[PDB]
């Protein structure tokens, strides 16, 4: 274990066992120095041009964290194609890591000479929050996650965190935390870190699509038993009078026989076309969005509940603020076009969950007499009812994976909306920081601390291993089904490949539900 | 506590003077949507039939 | 419905469909004797209280 | 007492990668036209970002 | 054990074990390099501007020395709460000390361009002083402790020390030591160094304040049995005439009940006001000032004897040299305003104590007869008495830990003036050095010795952890007590936290006698 | 049964305090003529702990 010896190898692999799944990757980091190893306070209030709901308070640290929160950081594209072809679902049971052949390097810039020399005693420092004692920042879904393609060294990004607030100043429950005050194992070049973690059980994922309706659950031939209010004022003609008139739900009358099943919640959002011409002439982005209401904060509905995103033949439409959008390779930051971003589609649990765009029902509003007309009135947004049935949203390949659940007393049905996993005890946070070093100090003693570091910065590798649980199909259909398949035309360049330039590109987003199943 | 869910319906008598002079069987049915369609909620979830 | 003020008389509105709040309790309707017994539970992802 | 709010639960440095609706109308003057405009939630956009 | 290994870990935490507690701690320190390696006699005398009052005699080593003789060098403020707010007292145990992954490096200047580059040879010398000969310097409240925020890095003082003099010349029992003439284990990059102390039984610490006062220690509702002189003329009108009159302690006349103890000692103290108006119009800081009178000299007496500070409702009042002082942040050094320093208040032990600014008693001065009248005299300083109670000087947060017994024939009640712990052996004095290197020799041979070094300086970690032991509170009081809290209403920023420029600071002094007991 | 804080926390938290300076009655205690009583609610929740 010296400074002339290797500290690993490169695994980077997949293998399948019938029904268990290895995945293992390496990527390549490179670590910076943040803030001049210091920790600043930020903060932004309601000066200026800033508004209620942007009021934030919090900290930033010289340290860094790792995040690999994302399906495409495990799986190749084809390995992505064998798992949604041929499963009803998956889930995570363990998982391995990595760090080695660690370098740290200084640069001294003197005159338009930047010069990069080792520097073989310096030391990195490493540590993991077993206890969930820190602010949980991952499943925020921030970027810096590892590249989908292993080919490309990538950047560490920055750690932070936020607290109560009243405007731009803080209260009396804010809090503070300083992370060296944890214990850690410092690394020079020619050691190494690893550990282990296990997840707990959880229910699979659903990747299947129903090949029935809810409302489509009878039988076509045989009427039922069970009779159902259908005629109140006889038809002799213009002497009407009221009566009372019953029939059997029949396959003629099926919308009213009787059913066993409920929907799953709603909560409406505003319908907006692709077809430009078919939209109002106002900005109505931020003013008609679905919101909630929170501390005197508005917060924004994103993307809501799992509700379905279109009717049938109607792809042209889509909620405001209630589906996910990917961007493309190269897409600006702020106001970009619609040409350079992928929209998302969620239509394969339109069979039981109600459209995000639709009422749910026509309920009662008052007492029919015989001088009173009776009146209905539409429900907007329905909470849950004993017998309601529902799906989560899919998971995509470039999507997220799980997600703290938040430390309360009470919760109803915690599956994150995003999508994915939702866990009591997440794999733990990462933590990492080069150990400062200082400039020549003064000659006679001075009280004040020091603020003169030399630049460094190190990089060095790491590796991730997760072993997914599957579960085979069991379907007797007999006609083929859909699968995942690639277009058979000639093209300029080929899909999920490298650009002329040397660039990685995903042309196109990849659900998860392609295979059936029986309600 | 608090008493169980509730999804309101429309209210009709036995005696036939009682009854408004319409047919409002389907259009003033309790409804819920679904993927353009319209079923009829029956018979919706548990709840009293009548008051004393 | 709205915030009184000195100026401003309160106003009230009567709630027709209540989803479900903790602290709720309710009760199943009724079986019968020729009515049915049992009936298979969808096989999704999540359910709430699943009875028919 | 919690120590954090809901919807303060993301990192105040690092922007996500998820887009949202954020412009439907061109602000070209008074020929203004209907468009669709897109952005990524930020350290000053936090009402927007999505959330669990 | 080489060049490309680590020599340990960041050991920087806390733990509770019910009665015992072990704290640790990590920070990064730098070495310069002092007086070019070269012992220098320094004095003072009493040419020029000085007065007899502040010569000195004595020497400037190149050696350097480490400090943690402060509170907040071990405890986080929020285990300062844990402590003070459960518990009766403490005292420390044992501790253990690291010193592990040593830097040295040198510097080159060339015209603007000033180069750092490693250097892996040389080495550093660090050794200890068990059996205590040397001079101490800890325990008389010097700069340079342990940073109280981790996150920084800090500077290590330079040693000296005194002997005796007559002006700013020597005498003949005046000693030098050479540090050089001890065992010493010499280190390069790729050792370490480390050695554990313990701990002499030694009294707890008074973390409480009385619920009862001295004076008050009787029954209210039954008089005393005893009696007591209460008249000697008569009232009959202008005729009065001597005699002798007696009656029974009693709730109305409780001042005059025999009573079993005396108040602490008492060494009077000049009272000044924070309200400016309120003070004379000269400058009587000297002059004016609780002076100590000894071989000639006249040194102030600070921070004088423990006693109560002021009376009730007057804490706009506090003795001249009599209480601790901690400066704010970023404080002046000379002439500071008041606006930026920190008073202390002791208070608590106005229960038992005299306060510093007033007399101790009133006592007799000559024989009455029948044609003399009776005169009194006030004592402004009394020793001990048979009888004599009295509380020590509390502790604080940014204070000192412990202080060297003087090795003398004879002393009474050793506890250190500035609060803490009196100790016979303090834990050993630890001096280090970056061992001389020096540049090219002349080719032909001479006697003269080397004055021509390469400048260098060496880096690296420290830590050390002690064991706490506990006492805990039986009180059953039923009304609730006081505790320490923060403020609740909103701020600029928090308290004990950092600026946003990346600056640690501590707002207000924490005393330690917050609970309470019964005398 | 309890179960023990184990918070990281560095900056000093709120506790329950009464209040410091001098008063008619001692709170919580009796009255001059024999009459206990209670001079304000008590809560729960002052501890802190992070989501």
């Amino acid at each position: 274990d010296g400074v002339g010896s290797s500290s690993g190898n490169w695994h980077c692999d997949s293998t399948w066992l019938g029904d268990r799944v290895i995945t293992t990757s390496t990527r390549t980091w490179a670590l910076p120095t943040y803030n001049n190893h210091l920790y600043k306070q930020i903060s932004n209030g309601t000066s200026g041009g800033a508004t209620n709901d942007n009021t934030y308070f919090g900290y930033s640290t010289p340290w860094g964290y790792f995040d690999f929160n994302r399906f495409h950081c495990h799986f190749s594209p084809r390995d992505w194609q064998r798992l949604i072809n041929n499963n009803w679902g998956f889930r995570p049971k363990r998982l391995s890591f990595k760090l080695f052949n660690i370098q740290v390097k200084e640069v001294t810039q003197n005159e338009g000479t930047k010069t990069i020399a080792n520097n073989l005693t310096s030391t990195i420092q490493v540590f993991t929050d077993s206890e969930y004692q820190l602010p949980y920042v991952l499943g925020s879904a921030h970027q810096g996650c590892l590249p989908p393609f292993p080919a490309d060294v990538f950047m560490i990004p920055q750690y932070g965190y936020l607290t109560l607030n009243n405007g731009s100043q803080a209260v009396g429950r804010s809090s503070f935390y300083c992370l060296e005050y944890f214990p850690s194992q410092m690394l020079r070049t020619g050691n190494n870190f690893q550990f282990t973690y296990t997840f707990e059980d959880v229910p699979f994922h659903s990747s299947y699509a129903h090949s029935q309706s809810l409302d489509r659950l009878m039988n076509p031939l045989i009427d039922q038993y069970l009779y159902y209010l259908s005629r109140t004022q006889t038809t002799g003609g213009t002497a009407n009078t009221q009566t009372l008139g019953f029939s059997q739900g029949g396959p003629n009358t099926m919308a009213n026989q009787a059913k066993n099943w409920l929907p799953g919640p709603c909560y409406r959002q505003q319908r907006v076309s692709t077809t430009t011409g078919q939209n109002n002439n106002s900005n109505f982005a931020w003013t008609a969005g679905t919101k909630y209401h929170l501390n005197g904060r508005n917060s924004l509905a994103n993307p809501g509940i799992a509700m379905a995103t279109h009717k049938d033949d109607e792809e042209r439409f889509f909620p405001s603020n209630g589906i996910l959008i990917f961007g493309k390779q190269n897409a600006a930051r702020d106001n970009a076009d619609y040409s350079d971003v992928m929209l998302t589609s969620e239509e394969e649990i339109k069979t039981t969950n109600p459209v995000a765009t639709e009422e749910y029902g026509i309920v009662a509003d008052n007492l029919q007499q015989q001088n009173t007309a009776p009146q209905i009135g539409t429900v907007n947004s329905q909470g849950a009812l004993p017998g309601m049935v529902w799906q989560n949203r899919d998971v995509y390949l470039q999507g997220p994976i799980w997600a703290k659940i938040p430390h309360t007393d009470g919760n109803f049905h915690p599956s994150p909306l995003m999508g994915g996993f939702g866990l009591k005890h997440p794999p733990p946070q990462i933590l990492i920081k080069n150990t400062p070093v200082p400039a020549d100090p003064p000659t006679t003693f001075n009280q004040s601390k020091l603020n003169s570091f030399i630049t460094q910065y190190s990089t060095g590798q790491v590796s991730v291993e997760i072993e997914w649980e599957l579960q085979k199909e069991n379907s007797k259909r007999w006609n083929p089904e859909i699968q995942y398949t690639s277009n058979y035309y000639k093209s300029t360049s080929v899909d999920f490949a490298v650009n002329t330039e040397g660039v990685y590109s995903e042309p196109r987003p990849i659900g998860t539900r392609y295979l059936t199943r029986n309600l």
